[PDB]
């Protein structure tokens, strides 16, 4: 009986692991989007709103340690590890584009 038990509460726990998984990948591919689309305008138009631009920056750079993170808990889905990736990309290409515009390119 806590042998039987104590596989269904496995079995269970394992599942809302993916879970929390799943949903926190959504909130930080999501969260890297909105940041990235809009500092890339930004940068766009700036080629002022110079305070707006470095706070955009701030939370793109935030982005990192939570992209990172995941990243390095993926087991073995190759797949969402690609888009952690892309997601990752896109946010070092922003940044940079920015950091270029602000050092005079």
């Amino acid at each position: 009986l806590r042998a039987a038990n104590k596989l269904i509460k496995e079995m269970v726990q394992e599942d809302q692991k993916r879970m929390e998984k799943i949903s926190k990948r959504v909130n930080a591919i999501e969260e890297v989007n909105n940041n990235v689309k809009l500092l890339t305008e930004m940068v766009m138009s700036h080629s002022s709103s110079e305070d707006l631009m470095k706070e955009l920056y701030q939370r793109c750079e935030r982005m990192r340690p939570t992209l990172f993170r995941l990243a390095s808990d993926t087991e073995d889905n190759d797949e969402a590890l690609a888009e952690i990736l892309q997601a990752n990309d896109n946010l070092t290409q922003v940044i940079n584009l920015y950091k270029q515009l602000v050092r005079g390119e």
